């Protein structure tokens, strides 16, 4: 046949499943993608005026402690030695971040040793027992105290969720967000970096295989009857929206979206760092990204007098908006269980598997999407494609 | 013969010359080393109570932009992804360091953008023109201004040199010590790390070759007549003290030394970072090293409740003291030129080559010693050993 497997969507989940089927099982794979490009939200492109690599669906930082995933992705791109670090802007000062000896010194006014900082945090957080916390605000305070909470957590959290933290689940915070050393590596994973030649080259390399066909600007729901009629026995891996697949018969699942305001400025350097969080309520955006600093190794390709920045705004996703983060209200959770039952039945009757962020209503980092795809490949697809 | 080449001293210079002769030319090499161990001042060992790797002749951080050197050293050890970062303690606060947007924010009280910081530094340093500076103090001020100079440079410099900075050469500072971003990577080199299994294993691996013989606890000057009589034609590479070699006939070259006060403390973490500079005159030491943080990858081998620190003191090297840094007074420079003429004559008459830190009265980082040895090998020894 012209294809043995159909993959709907070319995000990291779809790309991984397609590439494994193509290279490991020698199967012909047809990837159907609704957008004008590969890669889903991880896709990046050159900003036209400066040439700087930017993102239109959020900044993407790759990090993992999963060696299998790391070895896998390095087949398709090399990674720089980039390490993500973040600064937090509060009341006109850029704080070291996450919370640690650095921020603590800056905020409380003098140097605290590791042991002194431990003592300080116990004093500050004595007010509420975490076992007694009834919401996010209390849970935060019970861990780090009011001054730190009110300075670095309250408004940022309020902006991201568009909710007062007194109305958010105590379960949103599950561990002490404080380090008792000067380590401000943002992520804690064994492996970390950025694709040496950008995300677009990486994701394009994954789909670059003699056994893989890609059709861009193509909506699955507009072509599915025709495609499946060409080879009825070919299974489908669907990574589009789960609720949309079943005509919203159980309601619309709720998502958070993001707005990005991207500007080219007439300076070579706007903030001297890739990411600056804006922790104060007076700034409507949560953070500013300055894209050139994600790739300092490209400096003599970047302009000396211009830079691209991007302000990030969070809100509830309405019709038209890109769905990014599942909200997971108990209503959402309940119509999700209903959709899982429909999906499971569809797999049994129609050989349609459901995966990825949209297909399963679950936020997935890139390495988690890849791991999830590798698992579906191993445990489901190898058998379905015999 | 039993040896084709004699190398005096097993620092990185000697080890490199010995290993190249052994492996590239297939020559028998005898290394004579006065101390009880290999590796010179780069040698490290386990502290007995904690097991933590420590140094007795200074902390050693490996970094280079020389790819040949990098490829070379990686034949003998793997390196961790350690990146050196330093903090500067001033008036009870730990500052981000070197001078950059971080320190500037902390010191001047609010956030300065890259362009604002550039403007600030021009205002601060307007007082003196660097072309008009007559000493170190003025040269420093002409670059960064009095407040920064007096906070972070004056006393530290005074402690290291045991001299008032008004009495030091304007030539000691040659570039703007200020970064206009938040990058606090301490070194600027392409390659950086620490030997995965410690320096002792690395340096021992270099000398581990079927063609290499090592005699520890052996002073060249006590054995040289006997050794050379066994094979008169074998050249010598001498990396011992240059002035001592010629019986101080032209005077004693002046060196700076260091005292180290090493303590085991009953806490798991003393300062939460590998190196804390003490910039204030009230502390007699220049900095404290906390050795466990050079190898965070070894954390579950390190004790949870103990840590080794080391305070560093600088002074002029007297009889007995380990000579570490050449002072280079014009007197020194003049008796050095005299010694260079003697050395050059000795090479011609006795086939004794002079190299390394002590052999040439010049401070050398590890990669610079290696490069210098590789060069002596290439340009001198290959011909001398035919
Ligand atoms: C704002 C944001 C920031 C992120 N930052 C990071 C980060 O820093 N680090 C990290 O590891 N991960 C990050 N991620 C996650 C990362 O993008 C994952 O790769 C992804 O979210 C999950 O994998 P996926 O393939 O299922 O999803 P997707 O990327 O959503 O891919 C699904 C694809 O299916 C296509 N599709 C949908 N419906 C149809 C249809 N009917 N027909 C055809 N095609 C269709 C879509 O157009 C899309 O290309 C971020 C995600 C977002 C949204
Ligand atoms: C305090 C300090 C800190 C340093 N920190 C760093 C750092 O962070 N990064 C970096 O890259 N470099 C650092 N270095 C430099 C590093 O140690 C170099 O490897 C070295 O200084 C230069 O190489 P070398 O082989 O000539 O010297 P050495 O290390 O001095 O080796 C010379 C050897 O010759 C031996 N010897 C002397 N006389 C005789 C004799 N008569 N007979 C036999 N043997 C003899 C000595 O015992 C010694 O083992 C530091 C050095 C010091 C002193
Ligand atoms: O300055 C800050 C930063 C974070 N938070 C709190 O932490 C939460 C998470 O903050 P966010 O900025 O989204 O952190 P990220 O590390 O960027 O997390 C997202 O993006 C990561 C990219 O890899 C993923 O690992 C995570 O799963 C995903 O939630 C927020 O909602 C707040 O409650 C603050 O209060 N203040
Ligand atoms: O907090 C500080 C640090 C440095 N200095 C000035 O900078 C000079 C150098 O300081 P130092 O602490 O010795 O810097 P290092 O980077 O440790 O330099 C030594 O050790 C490095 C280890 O790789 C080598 O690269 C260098 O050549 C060697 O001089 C001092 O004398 C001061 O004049 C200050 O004023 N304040
Ligand atoms: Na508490
Ligand atoms: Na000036």
């Amino acid at each position: 046949s012209d294809f043995d497997l159909i993959v709907v969507g070319s995000g990291l989940f779809g790309l991984t499943v397609a590439e494994r089927a193509a290279s490991q099982l020698g199967k012909k794979v047809l990837i159907v993608e609704k957008r004008s490009h590969l890669g889903g939200n991880a896709y990046s492109e050159a900003e036209p005026e400066t040439g700087i690599e930017i993102h239109k669906y959020g900044a993407h930082l790759f990090h993992t402690s999963n060696k299998r995933v790391w070895d896998y992705v390095n087949q398709f791109t090399a990674f720089t030695g980039y390490q993500h670090r973040v600064f937090a802007m509060h009341n006109g000062t850029a704080y070291q971040f996450p919370m640690g000896l650095g921020l603590i010194n800056q905020f409380f006014g003098r140097y605290y040793t590791p042991d002194e900082a431990r003592e300080l945090i116990k004093e500050q957080s004595a007010e509420i027992d975490s076992k007694d916390a009834t919401n996010l605000e209390e849970k935060a305070i019970s861990l780090i105290g009011r001054p730190l909470y009110e300075a670095f957590i309250r408004d940022y959290t309020a902006k991201q969720w568009q909710t007062d933290p007194k109305e958010l689940p105590a379960g949103n915070i599950t561990r002490l967000p404080v380090r008792y050393n000067f380590d401000n590596r943002y992520f804690n994973d064994t492996y970390e970096g950025l694709p040496v030649d950008g995300y677009a080259q990486w994701l394009s390399n994954m789909a670059d295989h003699e056994n893989i066909e890609v059709r861009l600007d193509t909506d699955w729901f507009e072509v599915r009857e025709d495609l499946r009629a060409q080879n009825p026995e070919a299974p489908v891996v669907y990574t589009g929206p789960l609720d949309r697949y079943f005509d919203y018969s159980e309601g619309h699942l709720g998502w958070r979206t993001l707005d990005f305001e991207t500007e080219v400025l007439n300076t070579g350097d706007f903030q001297g760092t890739p990411v600056m969080n804006y922790n104060d309520a007076e700034f409507p955006y949560t953070r500013i990204h300055e894209f050139r600093h994600f790739h300092p190794e490209r400096e003599d390709r970047h302009p000396k007098d211009k830079t691209v920045i991007m302000k990030e705004y969070s809100r509830f996703a309405e019709e038209g908006d890109e769905p990014y983060y599942p909200i997971n209200t108990p209503s959402d959770r309940e119509m999700l269980f209903k959709y899982r039952e429909l999906a499971d039945a569809e797999t049994e009757s129609g050989k349609v598997y459901f995966g990825g962020r949209l297909g399963t209503y679950q936020y997935l980092d890139m390495h988690m999407a890849i791991a999830s795809a590798l698992s579906m490949f191993d445990n489901k697809l190898v058998d379905a494609l015999k």
